[PDB]
DNA sequence: CGGCATACG
DNA sequence: CGTAT
DNA sequence: GCCG
């Protein structure tokens, strides 16, 4: 009655299990921070399996048939059903290389093979990484430098505010350009890391170009902390006001032509777990490639248009989800 | 055993 | 290498 | 780590 991929079924944002998926999503994380992919791709998905039961689990025998839990889930489950706490994951969370892994992979600019050689040459703490900028990255330097205000969750207030300035910036670059949120705001979350947008124009081709003309708007309009600068995704901290004040907040921006906007907004919208998901049923099921710019049949060599994401859903033979039970 | 999503800056 | 879902 |  569950099936394997998180695609072909609802997750929705709050659930039943949410300590059991916690404890899951820290051992997923650790295995991540170790170079473990297929390991953090198992423990996700068992983790999700959990978001998406209709009711909480009281008993070992209830994961039996569960798809992606095995030997090791199982017992992470069974621990904390029998003690209230997982001695692997406890001993995960106290010891000082998953703290400094996470502390590191947390900043703007840091992935898991740069925070792992901090790692090994001996540094711990976000100071110690100050103490020698001259071999930060210009995007490290920024992500260090605001690294406080983009750990403060981003609220369902601030959005609004932002996609104003957004749009009144977009609205200059190019006249009737639209602004869509995307991102977890889409699939209703309440709070942030940061906002995502998606950008296009309902004149195909017309959006050529247009990001560079938005970004230097913003910037001319003193709202840019730090981009990157032809281009289509921008990664940046913007200004966004605060009572007699201001915080730094990521906001990231895309553009696609509109031809393209149902894939970029499926894309965008995630969860990252359902999007890998999504692409990994599309071609392992149903023998076509999914990105976030189209659906290619490699037999015949042609792209599905799609006016929707209900397109995309019907031409994947999959019922459709709204963003808010796409909470993988 | 192979496979594990797929892009852009 | 980083970034995005 | 788990699936097919
Ligand atoms: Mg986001
Ligand atoms: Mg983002
Ligand atoms: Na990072």
């Amino acid at each position: 009655w569950m099936p394997a991929y998180a695609c072909q079924r609802p997750t929705p944002l709050t659930h039943h299990n949410t300590g059991l998926s916690e404890a899951l999503e820290i051992l997923a994380e650790a295995a991540g921070f170790e170079g473990s992919e297929g390991r953090l791709l198992t423990f996700c998905r068992a983790a999700s399996v959990l978001k998406a039961l209709p009711s909480p689990v009281t008993t070992l025998s209830q994961l039996q048939g569960l798809p992606h839990f095995g030997e090791h889930s199982s017992r992470v489950v069974q621990e904390l059903l029998e003690h209230g706490v997982c001695e692997e994951v406890e001993r995960v969370r106290r010891s000082e290389r998953y703290q400094t892994m996470k502390l590191f992979t947390q900043i703007f600019g840091v992935g898991v093979k740069t925070a792992d050689r901090w790692y090994r040459e001996g540094l711990r703490t976000l100071d110690d990484l100050r103490e020698q900028p001259q071999k930060l990255t210009q995007q490290q330097k920024a992500g260090l430098q605001h690294h406080q205000d983009l750990s403060t969750p981003v609220l369902r207030s601030d959005v609004d505010a932002l996609q104003q300035v957004v749009e009144e910036a977009v609205g200059q670059a190019l006249p009737g350009a639209t602004v869509t949120l995307t991102g977890g705001f889409r699939r209703g979350k309440l709070q942030g890391h940061d906002v995502d947008f998606l950008i296009t124009h309902p004149k195909e081709g017309q959006e050529a170009g247009l990001l560079p003309r938005v970004m230097c708007r913003l910037q001319d309009q003193g709202l840019i902390l730090y981009h990157q600068h032809a281009f289509e995704r921008s990664f940046c901290i913007f200004r966004l006001p605060q009572p007699g004040s201001w915080k730094a907040v990521r906001v990231d921006l895309v553009v696609a032509p509109v031809s393209q906007f149902p894939f970029a907004l499926l894309g965008w919208t995630g969860s990252k777990l359902f999007q890998r998901e999504l692409r990994r049923f599309s071609r392992k099921e149903k023998g076509l490639w999914l990105n976030s710019h189209g659906l290619f049949d490699p037999e015949q060599k042609t792209f599905f248009q799609a006016a929707s994401e209900e397109d995309i859903f019907r031409h994947l033979g999959l019922e459709y989800l709204p963003p808010e039970q796409r909470n993988a």
